[PDB]
DNA sequence: TCATTGAGCAAATGAGCAACACTATTCGCATATAATGGGGTTAGTGACTCTTAAGT
């Protein structure tokens, strides 16, 4: 399943908000290693063009999604370049195609070991992108209540 | 009762379109002292034929 439409767009302006507090970097380097890890890849003179929340919000924002999302790396890598820097879907789904091992297809290659394609590539950051949002919704409700 | 044939079906993946927003290319236009007629061959062909033209 997934979210509703309210639901959708209140997460999605609360992550940008919180995309934009971290892309400052006043992210406390000790808190979490893989937004550290992160945010080493990019100059330390970014500019501002998404309105920035307060601090200890962003605060509470960053410690549900490394409480939630400790166990893998790859999925808060996606969230981290579509909300953090502010990347589009299509060039995360670009690069993921351009790089992604060869991968067993059902009902389009008959199990040949072949590269995915540019729409499932897709669908399965989309699929990604949702799924992490519905892990983020009801503990982030049991953060916030 | 079960393997075999006839028919179909949800789902995953590959292809692609439609409208819109940003951006790297490309083209039209303007330079106000005065400026005012060009290079570059082929040079030890031979023989024959067809047309044009001055000469008789």
């Amino acid at each position: 399943l997934n979210l509703t439409k309210e639901q959708h767009e209140w997460l999605n302006g609360w992550l940008e908000l919180w995309g934009a507090w971290v892309y400052s970097g006043r992210l406390e380097k000790r808190m979490s290693s893989v937004i550290a890890k992160f945010m080493e890849s990019v100059e330390p003179g970014r500019v501002m063009t998404r309105p920035m929340c307060n601090d200890d919000d962003g605060m509470l924002i960053s410690q549900v999604v490394d409480s939630v999302m400790y166990i893998d790396k790859k999925a808060f890598g996606i969230l981290l370049s579509y909300y953090a820097h502010g990347s589009s879907k299509h060039a995360i789904a670009s690069y993921y195609h351009r790089v992604a091992r060869p991968r067993k297809m059902l009902c389009r290659g008959g199990g040949r070991i072949q590269k995915p394609s540019l729409a499932t590539c897709r669908r399965e950051v989309d699929e990604i992108l949702n799924a992490s949002l519905f892990m983020i919704y009801p503990v982030l409700d049991s953060a916030f209540k």
